[PDB]
């Protein structure tokens, strides 16, 4: 019932500043509302901001981190020295400037930019957006971000401490549907993790289950595993999680339904967004976030591979009936 100066109708006056932030991010940060490297960097950032949260450290008399507190920006000098935070400073600086110019908290801005960026990627669900997180933060403790060479046990333990069940770890990894690497293997910059790095779809879950046959680069980078076709990169953590008895049935259940995947991801991102916070103390400004263009494409097994090339890892459920395609194997272009 609130009408912002802009003539947008919104639920609360605390949302009105976010319409200006929307316009700025879509023109500038997102280079005309695109789904390219900025959104992908922002998703690494939202994860690495929020996951600096450790009830186990708190329980052991230590600061455990403030979660989705914008610490990765406010204390970037410290946090961008962590192993998992390479290749982010240029994006962090862009966000810093936007937060200061519009006078919004860094923790809220990261969450907003996440929801806005997702909205530019076909097939995305509409992420919740809450405002009101204090701009105050202390540096995250070190060693809280899962790495691609970690065992499934280590990943589930860390994620579990933060608050996520194994199913939720799988659900959050839907973000690897919009993904590449730059820092693991320098010879294949922006090699995608799935065949559709600009579509928020189930391809990631399907393609990580295919037999690893292909070395996309002239050598291996850090935590790199064989992939199913030229141009695609596979990190060891994703390979293991796809196959591990603790995560494989949820991973398999993602393969055939973009709609269930999106719901699960939205729910898990909502939980992650308020690590360190009481969501009931925040204001819901989700109406600022528009819907994404719909994705009309069907799940597929690419390249004339079939279910026989799938390493079915959920021992109690048959692999879903997924369409196949013509060969030859594709060669993925670098993600834009
Ligand atoms: C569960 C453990 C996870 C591990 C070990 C992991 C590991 C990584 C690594 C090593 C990269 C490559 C970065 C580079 O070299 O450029 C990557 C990329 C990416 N990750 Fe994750 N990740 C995980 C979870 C997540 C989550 C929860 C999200 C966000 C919801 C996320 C979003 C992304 C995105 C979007 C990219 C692509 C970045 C790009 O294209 O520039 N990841 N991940
Ligand atoms: C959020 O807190 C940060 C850190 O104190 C503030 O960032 C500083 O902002 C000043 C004034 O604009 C800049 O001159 C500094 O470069 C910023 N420092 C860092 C580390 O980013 C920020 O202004 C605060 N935001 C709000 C809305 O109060
Ligand atoms: C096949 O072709 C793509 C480019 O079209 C590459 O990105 C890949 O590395 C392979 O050469
Ligand atoms: C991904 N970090
Ligand atoms: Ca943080
Ligand atoms: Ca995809």
């Amino acid at each position: 019932s609130v009408t912002c100066p802009g003539g947008q109708s919104t639920s609360n006056s605390q949302c009105c500043v976010w319409f200006d932030v929307l316009d700025d991010l879509q023109t500038n940060f997102y280079q005309g509302s695109k789904c390219e490297s900025p959104v992908r960097k922002i998703l690494r950032i939202v994860f690495h901001d929020a996951i600096g949260f450790s009830p186990a450290l708190t329980a052991a008399g230590q600061f455990g981190g403030g979660g989705a507190d914008g610490s990765i920006i406010a204390h970037s000098n410290i946090e961008l020295a962590f192993p998992a935070n390479g290749g982010l400073t240029d994006t962090i600086e862009a966000l810093r400037a936007v937060g200061i110019n519009h006078g919004v908290s860094f923790g809220d801005l990261i969450q907003f930019a996440t929801a806005v960026g997702m909205s530019n990627c076909p097939g995305s669900p509409r992420l919740e957006f809450l405002t009101g997180r204090s701009n105050s933060s202390q540096p995250s403790p070190p060693s809280l971000i899962p790495g691609p060479g970690n065992t499934v046990t280590a990943i589930l333990d860390r994620m579990g401490d933060a608050g996520f069940s194994p199913d939720e770890v799988v659900d959050l990894l839907a973000a690897h549907s919009l993904a590449s690497q730059e820092g693991l293997n320098s010879a294949i910059f922006r090699s995608p993790l799935d065949s559709t790095p600009q579509v928020f779809d189930t391809q990631f879950y399907i393609e990580t289950l295919l037999k690893g046959t292909t070395q996309p680069g002239p050598s291996l980078g850090f935590a790199e595993e064989l992939s199913p076709f030229p141009g695609e990169f596979r990190m060891r953590s994703d390979a293991l999680l796809a196959r591990d008895s603790r995560t494989a049935c949820r991973w398999q259940s993602m393969t055939s339904s973009n709609e269930v995947m999106g719901q699960r991801y939205r729910a898990a991102m909502a939980k992650m967004s308020v690590l360190g916070f009481d969501r009931n103390a925040l204001t819901d400004c989700s109406d600022v976030i528009p819907s994404a263009v719909s994705n009309n494409a069907a799940p597929v097994i690419p390249g004339g591979l079939t279910v026989d090339d799938i390493e079915v890892s959920c021992p109690s459920e048959p692999f879903p009936e997924i369409a196949t395609a013509s060969g030859p194997l594709p060669s993925l272009a670098p993600a834009p």
